[PDB]
């Protein structure tokens, strides 16, 4: 049993009984009717202040919640990450936008509960939206209820504008089925990503 | 400048945020449309079969090469770059989005299930270029979060397009100047922007140490 609360100022991008998921509007915690303002120290593009968010976490967030903060400077998000929160009553997603959410939401409010600043990847996006759609996917398929890279598959037919599946595949010996994928996975992981295995990337 | 996405999927309406973040002014100007399509329009049979039993055994299902073969016959090009999500893709890096916006047509082939027959991308690579490529080191349900991603990060970079204008990024602060009893480091409104540069520099230094080792 899990619940799911993420909090954005893009609610429309995140529209589509063991688990829940509410997206909430951050919006709906505003002061006045502007959420970012201009990064002290100078620099370019706009911060989300943390007033706004500070009113919503509270609101949202007990001392037990484990509080996520997408960022593209976070800890990396792994399937060992997954595992771990797979198992956990209670996580708030807290999605920013602009050019990230003031530090001192996060470093407060570590203060108050567990807090984990992660990253689903090396590359840039937008907001933490789409990072937060891939965490959920990635976590709810674990919960209770629900090392190499993978080698090739294959279905009918055996034989599809002249090629074929591998012979082995269809010769019903499970041991050299076995053998053969277990060295499909190692050619792959090898090839695409050698860092696996304690190569050079 | 200008660039086609196809997007092909068994669940097109998992596809509804990327439409929801593409600005009117850019379809406008004619610079990116993204067009999604049920693989099931190209099933051969009443039942509208996507996947079916793995070669060799094994769980789960494997999704059909002839209905996948079918759509990307009338979707692509030669001059189309293929794009596959995979668990077991080459890594999807911020280089990648670099490299692929300035494709004129990506079409990205959304599997469910344990995959799609390698027979389709090996088919396809006869006379297209194609690219397996997983966004990172976890797993998923299938590719459409993945197309998500892919999609986000490469149109970001071409210009106009999403509205948006090696070490770790340090933090960031803006107003009010002192917040539940913690102040903006002082550094960032001494005036001294050399001072303020090297601070940054070193924050950045001391969160790459700790959260990506790697990276150095
Ligand atoms: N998870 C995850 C992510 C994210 C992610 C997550 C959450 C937010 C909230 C806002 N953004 C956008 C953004 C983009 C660039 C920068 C750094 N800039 C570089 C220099 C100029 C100024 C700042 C900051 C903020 C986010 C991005 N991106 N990639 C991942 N794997
Ligand atoms: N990009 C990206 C991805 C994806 C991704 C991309 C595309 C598809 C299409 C289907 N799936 C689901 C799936 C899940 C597990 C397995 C491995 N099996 C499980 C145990 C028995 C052996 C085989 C296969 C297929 C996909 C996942 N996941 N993580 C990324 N970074």
């Amino acid at each position: 049993s899990m619940k799911i609360d993420v909090v954005t100022i893009f609610p429309e991008y995140l529209q589509p009984g063991l688990v829940d998921v509410a997206v909430h509007d951050l919006r709906r915690w505003t002061h006045d009717v502007s959420v970012d303002d201009s990064p002290y120290g100078g620099g370019p593009g706009m911060v989300m202040k943390p007033t706004v968010w500070g009113d919503a976490l509270d609101e949202i967030c007990t001392s037990e919640t484990l509080l996520v903060v997408p960022t593209p400077a976070g800890y990396p998000f792994t399937q060992e990450t997954a595992w771990q929160w797979s198992t956990e009553d209670h996580l708030v997603i807290a999605c920013g936008r602009y050019e990230g959410i003031d530090q001192r939401v996060a470093d407060d409010a570590a203060t108050r509960m567990r807090v984990r600043e992660v990253s689903i990847g090396d590359y840039v996006l937008n907001g933490g939206e789409a990072a937060a759609l891939v965490i959920i996917e990635a976590v709810l398929r674990l919960v209770p209820g629900v090392s190499l890279l993978e080698g090739p598959s294959y279905t009918r037919p055996p034989s599809w504008r002249g090629m074929d599946v591998p012979p082995v595949l269809l010769s019903g010996d499970h041991a050299k089925i076995a053998a053969w994928r277990a060295e499909q996975s190692r050619q792959r992981t090898i090839e695409r990503r050698p860092d696996l295995l304690g190569f050079d990337s």
